[PDB]
């Protein structure tokens, strides 16, 4: 037997207020031909897990009492990097060792431990893989357990929806010192996209501005430069002198921030609204949507990705090559060690408290 | 004190999620004078247990502390069949060996044992007793365990509410292979009602056709041929050269099923809906109404025998004099033991999963 610890609630609410850990047992002795056991490496907190658990983001687990508690409850976190540590008299695809990521959302990351099919997860090469095949780099834990959201929502907003020609076209986003506007600005260079980040101004404003560059923006503006009627028109000499158009916005911010990178896109441009900075909504001039043929679209990764095997698989296969050849890098996790000595769910409950100070990782 | 397990949930909803199996103590050296403790010999899986547990049954036992859970709990199952092991002082119905099932729904048999007083159970004769009194066959355990849904449900449709004519009339039913359908079929040869029995077709219908011939349907028709107009006149003369009328339709199905059974029924019929085929209505042509003076009307026999303890009790006393005569047969239950290696609640969650094998009795 396996003594595992899970995160759960039975009742949505503020994660300060509702979570627990329940102790449960694995049975390592009696695995199903298809059932496979897993040991999780590492699980970040992101704001949909929150969400989740907040009971205000319509993707969600049952709760039940498989865990072994007398009241249904749910498990917590979407994403999680696991090392497979057994599996059944019929399971090819998975060996011990191997590292895996949930295939699919709502499977509870925020725990020590799981039981599941061979089809629950997807494998990823392990270090001594990625070297045994010739990779100059081996994937970090954090890397792996944080490729399943922010990676990918920014290659499938870049690349799904239009076509940027390459050495021409722009896209422009807000939060652009978030993680998807970080990994969006690298994958802008390694595809050779013009882009603008637009950012909240700040004393090392300067300095931001040459590290955003560095990983791939062709230029970055404040919001107060955003907003700006004056500066408005340096914007579209740029765009005019390079050959290309600016196609493509993408907002994670919303209000007057939504209204500006919106005005700076070309006629027929398209917006993608990712995500939401808190109670602001997507506010767009008429003007923008009857004569410059504006249009603005929502992404959500969890649902594009839902049944379309191939597209995640696709995606996925270009963000490990890319940090396997060391051309794409994370955003440094703050890691906490879970050790025993303080109950799981204590340390998610303090990751959540500490988001403002960067993702959180809670490790094993 | 005796150990005793019972499957409870705190919460509705599905059977896969919110079962689990609670310890608690019975004290058997503490009985009031009344009072009855019994130990579980099998009970069955119906989906009026399963909806009970959903929460969509408007029949269900109070969720209460006293299994020795935190939060209230409910017990599940409302038919069973018990031995009693001890009781009280002042009990003279009951003695220790002696069968019981359930006098009232509610009490949940969905466990290894249970205190209750004398009136919270119904004597059967064990198969010791039926050989001393002289009878040709004892109960089985599934006899015993199922005689309290299916086989008063099809009695009482067929003798409570209109008088059919023996060596004349007519009943009609879908459901034809279901439990009470077979029940109903052996009943109506007993007391001399011809029959049709519609069943849905199948590649071995030859020998379903004669199964439910040899039980007592004098008819057997398909759902297609129930359907058919150019099948109507051969039906309609079965009922004319028998000289008697169809009087009874029993319905089960809804849809399409309901809509043919109904018109097959002579003027001034009635037929009685006990069940349905998921989110299909009753539907009855206008015309019947209007022009034959249809007349639907609904059975639930929890609700009919609820304080009706003399029907109940004659209803039960011919079918247990059937078993013990061998006039009555019920269909083979997919037996599980429970031996204490696997949680009782996962047996009941396996044969609600498994309920399309057939139905499902644990035993122990």
């Amino acid at each position: 037997m396996i003594t595992a610890q899970a995160v759960l609630y039975t009742q949505h609410g503020e994660p300060k207020d509702v979570l627990f850990t329940q102790s449960f047992e694995i049975d390592d002795d009696n695995l199903a031909p298809n059932e496979v056991i897993v040991k999780t490496l590492g699980s970040p907190i992101n704001p949909s897990d929150i969400n989740q658990i907040q009971g205000v983001y319509p993707s969600k687990p049952a709760k039940t009492t498989g865990f072994g508690t007398a009241e249904p409850a749910a498990p917590c976190g979407n994403e999680g990097l696991f090392e497979v540590i057994k599996v059944g008299s019929n399971v090819s695809s998975l060996e011990a060792g191997d590292w895996v990521i949930p295939s699919h959302v709502n499977f509870g990351t925020w725990r020590t431990h799981a039981l599941g099919n061979d089809d629950d997860f997807i494998k990823l090469p392990n270090p001594a893989q990625s070297k045994a095949n010739g990779k100059p780099n081996g994937l970090t834990i954090n890397q792996g357990a944080t490729i399943s959201v922010n990676p990918l929502t920014a290659y499938l907003m870049l690349t799904h929806y239009v076509k940027l020609t390459p050495g021409k076209d722009w896209f422009i986003q807000n939060g652009g010192t978030s993680a998807v506007g970080k990994y969006a600005s690298q994958i802008g260079k390694l595809l050779n996209f013009n882009s603008i980040s637009v950012i909240r101004d700040r004393p090392n404003l300067d300095e931001v501005v040459a590290s955003l560059k560095e990983l791939g923006a062709t230029q970055v503006i404040t919001e107060d430069q955003n907003n700006s009627k004056e500066f408005g028109p340096t914007i579209k000499e740029w765009i005019k002198q390079s050959g290309g158009e600016a196609k493509l916005a993408l907002n994670c911010v919303g209000g007057k921030s939504s209204t500006g990178i919106a005005r700076k896109l070309n006629n027929n441009g398209l917006m993608l609204t990712y995500g939401g900075m808190s109670f602001q909504p997507v506010t767009i001039p008429t003007s923008l949507y009857i004569f410059k043929n504006f249009t603005s679209a929502g992404f959500w990764v969890t649902e594009l990705l839902k049944n379309n095997k191939e597209l995640k698989t696709s995606t996925l296969n270009q963000i490990i090559a890319w940090y396997e050849e060391g051309k794409l890098t994370d955003a440094k996790s703050i890691e906490t060690l879970y050790d025993g000595t303080k109950p799981l769910h204590e340390l998610y409950q303090d990751g959540v408290a500490n988001s403002k100070d960067g993702k959180q990782l809670i490790t094993y």
